[PDB]
């Protein structure tokens, strides 16, 4: 499913991402926009052999199990396919775990390079939130 900007903003807020670990909702919408283009089915292979899954491109080296990343952890205890559902619940629970692991949202390269320090509030503009 390709979310609309405000549809994803409302889903993320309902799942408690608004202000989680101090990151305002616009940060999460911006991160998803540039990580997956709001596409829950986005998958992207890394050169180290891990894969990024879902709307927030969660990596299989550390967070989910996809069975093809030798030496990988599954700290969110979840199949990576569960991060692709039209329901973003699982991706959000795992992102909460990720952002609390030590480097915050710098875990998302697109967030660090494209969202960090910018006017992320623009991303929730117009949403009936
Ligand atoms: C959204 C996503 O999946 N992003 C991936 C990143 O999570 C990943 O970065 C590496 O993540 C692990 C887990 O967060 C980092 O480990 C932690 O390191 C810090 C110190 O920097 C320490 O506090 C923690 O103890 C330690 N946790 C564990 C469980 O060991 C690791 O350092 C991150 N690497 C870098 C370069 O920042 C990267 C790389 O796999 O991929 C993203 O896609
Ligand atoms: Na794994």
């Amino acid at each position: 499913k390709v979310f609309g900007r405000c549809e994803l903003a409302a889903a993320m807020k309902r799942h408690g991402l608004d202000n989680y670990r101090g990151y305002s909702l616009g940060n999460w919408v911006c991160a998803a926009k540039f990580e997956s283009n709001f596409n829950t089915q986005a998958t992207n292979r890394n050169t180290d052999g891990s894969t990024d899954y879902g709307i927030l491109q969660i990596n299989s080296r550390w967070w989910c199990n996809d069975g093809r990343t030798p030496g990988s952890r599954n700290l969110c205890n979840i199949p990576c396919s569960a991060l692709l559902s039209s329901d973003i619940t699982a991706s959000v629970n795992c992102a909460k775990k990720i952002v609390s692991d030590g480097n915050g949202m710098n875990a998302w390269v697109a967030w660090r390079n494209r969202c960090k320090g910018t006017d992320v509030q623009a991303w929730i503009r117009g949403c009936r939130l």
